[PDB]
């Protein structure tokens, strides 16, 4: 709920839900000794899950998701840097587009992840879990 430092996990509501073109801002530090977080868009509490955003320190993977009705589908790894190493800090930027979330971690393009979940507009729930330091998250 707090903007800076808000301790983990972190629920937040998206007041007139995930509108197009809307940026969430997380900034955080991976701990050294931490296996992996999560950062979840959700529609209500504890519903679906249109992006699952997932980086698993033991393996060095960051894993986009969906829990749709209740099965996760495909996963999506590809990435061109991971900025989730032991002991770092990043800023990640994550923006709502029409067909796709667009996402940037210190100002470079990390992922897009297209809309599995058609209908944006009904995730109002952003979720923040695991084994991460938040400094700053903005909704
Ligand atoms: O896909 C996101 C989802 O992954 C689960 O773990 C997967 C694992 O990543 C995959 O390699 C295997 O085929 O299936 C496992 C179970 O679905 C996590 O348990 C879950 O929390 C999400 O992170």
């Amino acid at each position: 709920p707090p903007t800076f430092n808000p301790p983990v996990p972190y629920f937040g509501r998206l007041q007139g839900g995930l509108t197009a073109r809307r940026t969430i801002i997380i900034k955080g530090y991976v701990p050294p000794t931490g296996k992996s977080f999560a950062i979840n868009f959700k529609v209500g509490s504890s519903g679906d899950i249109a992006l699952h955003i997932n980086p698993r320190m033991g393996n060095g993977t960051v894993v986009r998701n969906s829990l749709l009705n209740g099965s996760w589908g495909s996963e999506e790894k590809k990435i061109t840097h991971n900025p989730f190493g032991p002991g770092q800090f990043f800023d990640l930027s994550i923006r709502c587009g029409l067909d796709r979330f667009k996402v940037y971690a210190n100002g470079q393009h990390l992922f897009d992840f297209a809309h599995r979940l058609s209908a944006f507009q009904r995730v109002d729930t952003l979720e923040i879990q695991g084994d991460v330091t938040l400094s700053y998250v903005q909704i």
